C-alpha cells in the first residue's frame, strides 16, 4: 500500500544517534532525543502530505507534495538549507534532500500494520518501526 494515513507510535529506533551524529546535531541535544518516544502523525491526500513528528522535548513538521521539488530550511535540526523531493518507487516513499551532507534523506513504507522509516546521512543509517495507534 501507498497509504501512509494514520497516527503511528515509535516502536523501535536504531542508530538514531549515529543519523543525528552525521547531522552535526549537538551532543546534549542527542542525548536527550535517543531516549524519546516518538509519535508520527501523517495526513496524506493524494500527493498531498502532512506530516508531524512530536515527543516530549522536541517537534519537526513537514509539508510536502509528491513530485513537487521544494526548499527546506531544517529548522530545528540542524538548520541547513537542503533541496527536497519526495517521490515513489513502488509503494516505498523516498526523500532525496540535495545540499552539503551526502546520502541525505529518508525512504518510508508500509510492511503489515507497520511504518518502516528509514532515515540517511553520509555512511549512516537510522532504522525506525512504527505501529498504527
Amino acid at each position: 500500500t501507498r497509504d501512509q494515513n494514520g497516527t503511528w507510535e515509535m516502536e523501535s529506533n536504531e542508530n538514531f544517534e549515529g543519523y543525528m551524529k552525521a547531522l552535526d546535531i549537538d551532543f546534549a541535544t542527542r542525548k536527550i532525543a535517543v531516549r524519546l518516544t516518538q509519535t508520527l502523525v501523517i495526513d496524506q491526500d493524494g500527493d498531498n502530505f502532512k506530516v508531524k513528528t512530536t515527543s516530549t522535548f522536541f517537534n519537526y513538521d513537514v509539508d510536502f507534495t509528491v513530485g513537487v521539488e521544494f526548499d527546506e530550511y531544517t529548522k530545528s535540526l540542524d538548520n541547513r538549507h537542503v533541496k527536497a523531493l519526495v517521490t515513489w518507487e513502488g509503494d516505498v516513499l523516498v526523500c532525496v534532500q540535495k545540499g552539503e551532507k551526502e546520502n541525505r534523506g529518508w525512504k518510508k513504507w508500509i510492511e503489515g500494520d507497520k511504518l518502516y522509516l528509514e532515515l540517511t546521512c553520509g555512511d549512516q543509517v537510522c532504522r525506525q518501526v512504527f505501529k498504527k495507534k
